């Protein structure tokens, strides 16, 4: 008889595990708790402040919800009009001198005449060998090929997803992108060639500054978050799971989000181990910029860079989305350094305005990073690609690095993720979330929160675990039947 | 406020209903009540008796399941294993003096040599054009081309589906037929012809149970009886007479009152169209078309031929009989008929004549279920159709002349099934969401009118996931996908949840 | 009879000059040509106004497939200072715009929205063209599977029905060639992208044309280097009855003349009545055929800017009643008078009377224009010569106020032999009987085969129609207009080796 | 000034040389003389005889005649009724036991039913990938596979093709084969496996060989020159000069020269023509005849193809089939030699008839090598296998000859090297032609060779196109009526 007893454990509280801690909570049936090792829920969708006061999220947000029943529980957790601000859902290509409208594809009129023609002629080849096709594409490099051709491949997507996933387009899957046939709208692309939607933010906290709050709707008791509730053993037959201090927690239902490769370990299974161990991942650099200043003449997106003149995938203007992202403008801070990299004139402390950049640089074991480096290399490239000036004033600079960053869907992860998965089912462990279940394509916030709530779902009314097996029918319909007051509660409080 | 006050009201104790019900005695949270005109549950899925002692279902379509909480429900209704029986699907198509096992066109090498080589070359058509498709079939009758070209259509979907629907297959829809292309399996059908094989979609591994006793109505008598009766009222007490649908209020015909905060209803949604003195909705539900159906069962005197064996249903496309599909309903259990000690007289001879003698003679006995369809593009004389019934048996030789017959069956349905025409969608897409605002999940074979979710299994799950929706917020998939339902194991609802357990 | 030999010539046209040509190239059968017109040439003729101005009877310059055609017109007109040499420069006229030819590849041209409409109906071409697998059956879906609707509702289908004056649903289309019917979508698309305009001539896509005498003037000279007492034109060469099966052909003179082999170069219907064969006569009623009208402007001043280098024009649009137009002042100094002849204006462009009735000097210009006619759609003789003159002001050839001071008019009754979807069917019946008489019925409206009816492909007719007579050489202009087309005919020459293994 | 001068020489008094005669007599304008090295003419197409009588073509039979022309000659060669027999045009291939009709494909209802299946299945592929088909296939093997699918590719047209060629059909062009589509008549094939389910004539007497004699005897004797006086052993391209093996020299204005194309440049002594003929490749060809003791075994007047390893030659024919004088009558007496099983015969004695006859052929190459010494006894060994000798049949006579320069062979390389000489010996006025003349198989029958002869002396004379030569789809899908053996030309002249 264990130090405590509940029907169902979750461990990790992400989004996805706060997602599980929100059903369990709202069908309030089942008893249940909540672990962490970090004493602030939220895990990967926290926000980091510089000691200089600039905020930067570490897993970027959300610009488009696929559930009623997440947008209840943000409504929840930030119930005013001015927690949130909102602002188009746009996004950027950087490519030769040009901010490329999204998508790439609809607005290569930007590029010049003869790059233009290059990019035509490759999606009528597409176009022409689609009209025939009979095969669905079996690699990330087949489907990009088959959607935009040669031409507009070379440009964009191939040589982008290898600086996000450092691995080839040609060792990746394509399932993952969705059901959409492999084909180009070559009519589409060649008017717009001859002619020439909201998201909202947190006003207060950045993205952390959500789960925060959501995990502040948690009865505290059933939470234990900090060092107090790191796990360190799982002992899956004895449905046991102990604690760093020593504390065994018996469960009857798992729902593990912690990694599964770390999962695994703390099985002390070698058979899972082993096959955990064939997953791949990359690993994440997060560079944060602080600029002195007002913002270079724009909106409140990611920007994209495929070209080979700066070491990040990745860039936002975060400063763009809140206000309190960054120190107001009557805040005294000295100049760290020109974009340049030369040391400044005076250490004077001036005021602001300030601005605020965002920078991800991905590492694999094919693709190696210079830690002691990459920092620089970053606001080179912020150099190169125009976003900087190189007299511009950085006031803060901000630098982490995620081991497991992105699951990288590659040829091989269905295979081994279906002796994973199922082995852990046996034994009563939903082992879910981005690095829970290993499928980046519902690794975002919302596809994880639902992970957790559909997990829950599952074991105690029987729902199909929809998101997790069928990302393709979620993204496709507006999901709202699950909400946070079901029937159910309806007709409990009579 | 009103006689009686409930959570979820279900109308209608079929197998829609019943599911419903099923789920919400399981939930054991909102209050509930489930009502019915007729005092025996099961609906349009009761079993009759002929006064001589035949059993006969509404229909020829046995159960198979795509759930396994269908399963549970069974399982728990009718437990010992000898209250079930085992067969192999087996059914042929009746071409040409043939019985062609099914799939047709896999067994054409049963056709004369000239018909084969009109087939194949159809076909070679139809594989042709497959190849360089590329857009969906927009009728029923594209999609039967696209997948067994012109010959094979002519002999059988085309004009079978003609006697099934009483509508033309150019004027039905095809996304009721599912997802799957619609191309042909040219290299099986030219394999089958050349190796002059035969060969049917069963073997031991494709079957189906068949209730041992009381036909299918049995299944329904016996998962009702699992409710509390008190949360019950069938019979002449529970007919549905008017539902305020903006007081939420129904009545019935002995005046009570029932109030509802949420109402599933599987009566046919033209009637509650009507019951509710909605004319919007009864104009809208007055487009809907149906088919009227005729069932005829007939019991023939002796042992079972060897012509008919261990068939069990049989099509018919040709148009030397009215019915299109038959059943050898004395084959699915030996309780659907007399025992062979039983005496009874013969009635007529296969070909109308009397018999020699009115004595009572013992048996055994076997027994044949009939379908024939009406509507408006194909009527059917009420006075007659039991007789040519009884010819097209003869002319199909499946009965002698001279086979005794005695017991005859004849009732005519007249909501038999919901066709799935051009115009459904566009009509039920108006429909639904109206009475979904006025909280009122209509739901089953003409509670919503879709065929493909309406045979047993897909209705008892209509009603368990509207449940699941009222008081889980699950997705109703039954309803709204059933391509999604159809291609997946649906292992995750079952009859005792994680929820009953932590509660024990 | 009167006269006899061995092979006869009726008409002294392109393709009746071939035959000759040829027969007295082998000089071993006995031959006469004769003719109706006391000048060579037929309808490959010139006319010339009272003015001055040289009108030839069609737009289409020569380009030839044949050595065996060089050869001849060098014999003719050897002197380099007997031809001029140019580009084949031409355009089509669409909504205000000179768009350079080949359509298709100049539509930057045009609007944007009627860009996005043409390259949208090239995409639906392209990919049905993918999966295609049958031939065209008709001349429009021949242009549809080529351009796409947008394209060919331009430019192909509006046009044609001017040139044949019948529409293009009505026609085969096996006479274009065995090409593919499917769009070079790249290309139309490039030059979109592009903004780019690319006609197709250069410095090696030329034409030569006569210096002197217009076209009429190479027949001509083809014509002398004939042994003159081997000809009998003009009156005393129009030939009124043809007596098949006695071989023999009777003169208006009452001359009579028996032939072995007849190679007939007048028009099939008018052969078949004159052979009083009422059977030939009900069949050749049976071919579809235009009139032409050609409508000729001499014009003062010197060229304008506008018109340029321009050679052929082509108008789909209905603001002008001709399909076609050439600047015929273009091809030859000596086309129109020389810059000191001094000549009336007789009207201005735009129908007004000039202010002076006195002879002014030029320089000169001159515009051709090609009008046709049919039962499906006519034309008005007494206004089409005003209607033209209106047309070049709508399509900004002239302004109101540029000085005409010449106009010629003349109507060819059998003037285009219809490429319709019936030829074939009727031409099959046609022929057969007429070979088996012993009758080469060949030429333009000789054998009615529109794309072998040019200048070039009849001469070769006529040469071939004796080669086959003589030699045993297979008739392959006639029978297989793509085989020849697609080929450098290099063995037939003005020298064979039997000539040289003669002297 | 040499020895005799004339217009137009023709070397070679095969069918091409013949035909360049015939129509040089009948224009009867150019001078003209015509030499061979051998005194019979009939170049390969002549009959040889075995000393007990029994007559062997070397260069088959013609089967089908395209050119009224070609009929006019043979008319005036042999002008009586019974100087023909007529037969009908039919073939069988040997497959397993069986002779399947000509077309193959049409027949396969005969092979066991697992075997249509492979059959139709893969004609099933090719039917459908011809669908989709946008290019023209490259090789023969492409050719074969797209028109008969993979199953009948490898019963037949494969094995078959590398015993003739003795090349693999994936080193051939397939353009010789003609323009036809290569696509299947799947409906056809299927019909016929449902379903279950034109002459020629052969001269009556001399074999083959016969017709080119008889041709040979209408050319005005003095104008010919056949023999060891009429061998050419020197060519002087540039004096246009032809000296002979007893030394006369014979001077022309221009030649047509039926040689192998590679002797030709060896007698011209240009080491640049000798360098490229030696890159064309031909195959060698064993003819082999077998006289028979007894009547003929139960028949129709064919040849019979043999794809099956169990023989060495690729094709048989009945010879004694096609006249009673290509064999000796009943009463003459001869000895068997051996036994069919290769046994001594019981008796030595020379016993009556009736005889019949059979006719292989056998290929080698470079690439498949034969040995000379054991190829008669093997072929005897191979009619035992194909089961059309007994054991026991009484073997009266053989027959083996091999001919080095048997088939050109159509490789990959032929028509880039063939356009680089065929314009050499142009430019040098030599109408190099025939067989091995300008080496393309497709015309190296007898009819089109003869109007190689023709179509190439009416090129030199009157302007004609080398039709045959240059556009063989062309002559061969027409009736080429124009050209007759009496023109206008010659009618006018009387
Ligand atoms: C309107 C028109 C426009 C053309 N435009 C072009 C062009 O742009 N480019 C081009 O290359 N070609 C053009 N041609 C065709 C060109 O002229 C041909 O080379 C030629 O006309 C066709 O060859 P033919 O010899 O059959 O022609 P024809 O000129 O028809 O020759 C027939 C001759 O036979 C004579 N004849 C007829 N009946 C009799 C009789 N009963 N007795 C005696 N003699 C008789 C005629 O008078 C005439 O001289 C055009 C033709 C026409 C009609």
């Amino acid at each position: 008889h264990p130090d405590i007893s509940v029907d169902v454990l979750v461990i990790g509280a992400g989004p996805t595990g706060l997602g599980a801690a929100k059903r369990l909570n709202q069908i309030d049936g089942p008893s249940w708790m909540i672990v962490d090792s970090n004493e602030t829920p939220g895990g990967l969708a926290s926000t980091d402040v510089t000691p200089e006061g600039f905020l930067y999220d570490v897993g970027g947000h959300v610009i488009f919800s696929h559930y009623k029943y997440f947008d209840d529980c943000l409504d929840e957790a930030l119930p005013k009009e001015d927690d949130w601000y909102t602002h188009q859902r746009i996004s950027y290509v950087r490519c030769q001198g040009q901010w490329v409208p999204y998508p790439f594809q609809n607005n290569i009129s930007m590029l010049p005449k003869e790059e233009q023609v290059k990019c035509i002629d490759g999606m009528i080849d597409a176009a022409l060998e689609a009209r025939v096709a009979n095969t669905k594409p079996k690699t990330f490099d087949e489907w990009i090929v088959r959607m935009m051709g040669t031409g507009i491949a070379d440009l964009f997507m191939r040589p982008y997803n290898f600086k996000v996933w450092a691995v080839p387009t040609t060792k990746m899957q394509c399932a993952w992108l969705g059901e959409r046939v492999a084909a180009p709208n070559l009519k589409a692309v060649t008017t717009n060639v001859i002619l020439g939607a909201t998201f909202r933010f947190p006003a207060r906290g950045g993205t952390g500054g959500i789960w925060i709050a959501v995990a502040n709707t948690l009865p505290k008791e059933k939470t234990r978050f900090g060092e107090k509730g790191k796990v360190t053993k799982v002992n899956a037959n004895n449905k046991t799971v102990t604690l760093q201090d020593g504390t065994t927690i018996g469960y009857k239902k798992l729902v593990s989000t912690m990694a599964v490769d770390f999962l695994a370990e703390a099985m002390n299974d070698q058979e899972l181990v082993g096959l955990t161990k064939q997953l791949f991942y990359s690993s994440t650099h997060v560079i944060g910029v602080g600029v002195r200043g007002s913002r270079p003449e724009g909106d409140k997106c990611w920007l994209y860079f495929p070209e080979d003149n700066c070491p990040f995938y990745r860039a936002t203007i975060f400063s763009n989305y809140s206000p309190y992202n960054q120190p107001e403008a009557s805040a005294a801070l000295p100049t760290m350094q020109l974009a340049d990299g030369s040391r400044p004139q005076s250490t004077e402390a001036k005021e602001g305005p300030y601005w605020s950049i965002m920078l991800e640089v991905s590492e694999s074991s094919m693709k190696p990073v210079n830690q002691e480096t990459i920092l620089a290399d970053c606001i080179q490239g912020l150099v190169n690609t125009e976003m900087l000036k190189p007299t511009d004033e950085i006031v803060s600079t901000y630098h982490r690095r995620f081991d497991h960053g992105y699951p990288t869907p590659t040829l091989e992860r269905e295979g081994t993720l279906t002796q994973i998965l199922p082995k852990l089912q046996d034994k009563d462990i939903w082992s879910r979330g981005r690095f829970g279940s290993w499928r980046y394509e519902v690794g975002n916030q919302d596809h994880s929160f639902m992970l957790g709530v559909e997990a829950v779902d599952n074991i105690v009314n029987g729902a199909v675990e929809l998101t997790l097996n069928y990302p393709d029918f979620v993204n496709g319909r507006q999901n709202t039947e699950r909400r946070l007051v079901d029937g159910a509660q309806v007709f409990a409080k009579s």
